[PDB]
């Protein structure tokens, strides 16, 4: 079997991108954001809060002749960006792009925070990075991707993010269409339960480019790309009156500025960001200081590939035995 589902930017800035996905019997489309960061698919509900649902699809399972409580389970989740959720769980029939699960965990939203209720096109998340994550208690539940892992025709899943434009998640086969080139693979550790792989360098621009090594996670459901100290800085360095500024929370820059491209390492190939893909916008409505694409990681813990770095790419998410990772460009 095989799925393929359009992913749409929520705003002009790609800050996030939904996909629709059917859930329950008759199905109730949500548009969920599709997060190689995490492992929960969770969505806003009838069981969520009132108060903190402002113009969300929720899903009311109490509608769905397949949906069935999972009893006992519950979940809660914190993210990178201090967002955070919980409540119950139902198993019910998933469908995303014609590719079809039953039994699927679809948690159900009790409490969401701010950002969430702030957020009126994202209508909940849907995880893919490894089950091991998973917030379930007490029994860990599967991420949709496992699930159909077995009956896919291949044990993979892509991402084909746009650049202010819509894009692709295609399971279970590779859409040799969909890029140019070819597709280098490289390593993959779960041990943190990420899409962790080892980047093998960087350049700035029409810059020499650098071989030192750059672990980090491949995580659709981060907006901008996160690096060392170092290499943020030598970006920057090549933009005219940027600077790091503590009061916004990271580089900004002139928004009169063009900014140079980015090239990162995937083994011996080298894929490039153009310098618009670092452009996120005035800080502010009328501001002439934009923020910048490219930040610091050393408040995180991790690198973070985010989309401002996979959207320069086709990506393969390969679930085989031994999971790898493979970017092409396009």
């Amino acid at each position: 079997s095989t799925g393929s589902a359009t992913t749409t930017p929520i705003d002009s800035l790609d800050d996030a991108y939904i996909t629709p996905v059917q859930i329950g019997t008759p199905a109730q489309t949500l548009n969920l954001d599709f997060d190689t960061g995490s492992s929960d698919l969770w969505v806003f509900s009838s069981e969520t809060t009132a108060s903190e649902v402002d113009g969300q699809t929720i899903y009311t399972p109490s509608k769905s002749t397949t949906a069935k409580l999972l009893s006992g389970a519950t979940w809660s989740i914190s993210y990178g960006d201090g967002s955070s959720s919980s409540g119950d769980v139902y198993t019910d029939t998933v469908s995303v792009g014609g590719l079809t699960v039953t039994g699927q965990a679809v948690e159900s939203a009790k409490k969401v925070s701010s950002s969430f209720t702030e957020d009126s096109t994202i209508d909940g998340l849907l995880g893919l990075a490894f089950s091991t994550l998973n917030t379930v208690s007490p029994t860990q539940q599967k991420t949709f991707f496992d699930n159909a892992k077995a009956s896919l025709d291949s044990p993979v899943f892509t991402a084909d993010l746009g650049y202010h434009a819509p894009g692709t998640y295609n399971f279970g086969f590779i859409d040799t269409t969909a890029y140019t080139g070819s597709i280098t693979y490289t390593a993959v550790s779960t041990k943190q339960g990420f899409w962790e792989w080892t980047s093998t360098g960087y350049a700035v621009g029409s810059g020499t480019f650098k071989s030192t090594s750059i672990d980090g996670i491949a995580d659709t459901g981060t907006t901008l790309l996160y690096l060392p100290a170092t290499v943020v800085s030598a970006y920057w360095a090549q933009v005219s009156g940027a600077k790091s500024s503590s009061s916004v929370g990271g580089y900004v820059f002139p928004c009169s500025a063009t900014l140079p491209s980015f090239t990162f390492g995937v083994g011996s190939a080298r894929i490039v960001i153009p310098g618009d893909y670092i452009d996120f916008g005035p800080i502010s409505t009328g501001s002439s200081s934009c923020f910048g694409g490219i930040q610091s990681s050393a408040g995180i813990g991790i690198n973070i590939f985010g989309d401002v770095a996979l959207k320069a790419a086709f990506v393969v998410f390969n679930g085989a035995t031994t999971p790898t990772l493979g970017f092409a460009s396009k």
